[PDB]
């Protein structure tokens, strides 16, 4: 839609599952949900999201979304998933 704000990207996109924790989704704010992700790194997730997990659409429900906004959307929450 528009990647003018990393907040607006997660709050428009990662806002159906991760907001409340639906479809078994990992919480928008956690430490133990993010710990096992921050063990390997960060980008390891930006690839998974752009790829689409099982319950996730291929491309994190995005289209023209650049790593700057994508990573910023992940890092808004913490710095991993
Ligand atoms: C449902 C409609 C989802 C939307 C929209 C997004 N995500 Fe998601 N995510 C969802 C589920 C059910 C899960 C599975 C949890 C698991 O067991 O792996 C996830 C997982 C992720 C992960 C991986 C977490 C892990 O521990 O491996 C990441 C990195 C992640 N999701 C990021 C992410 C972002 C940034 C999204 C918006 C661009 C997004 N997800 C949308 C369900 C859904």
């Amino acid at each position: 839609a528009d990647l003018q704000d990393a907040e607006a990207i997660y709050n428009k996109a990662c806002t159906v599952c991760h907001s409340m924790g639906v479809a078994g989704a990992p919480k928008s704010h956690n430490t133990a949900d993010w710990e096992p992700r921050l063990a390997k790194g960060v980008d390891n997730l930006v690839k998974s999201v752009k790829t689409g997990l099982n319950a996730m659409p291929p491309g994190g429900m995005c289209t023209d979304c650049t790593d700057e906004d994508y990573k910023a959307a992940i890092e808004f929450m913490s710095k991993a998933k």
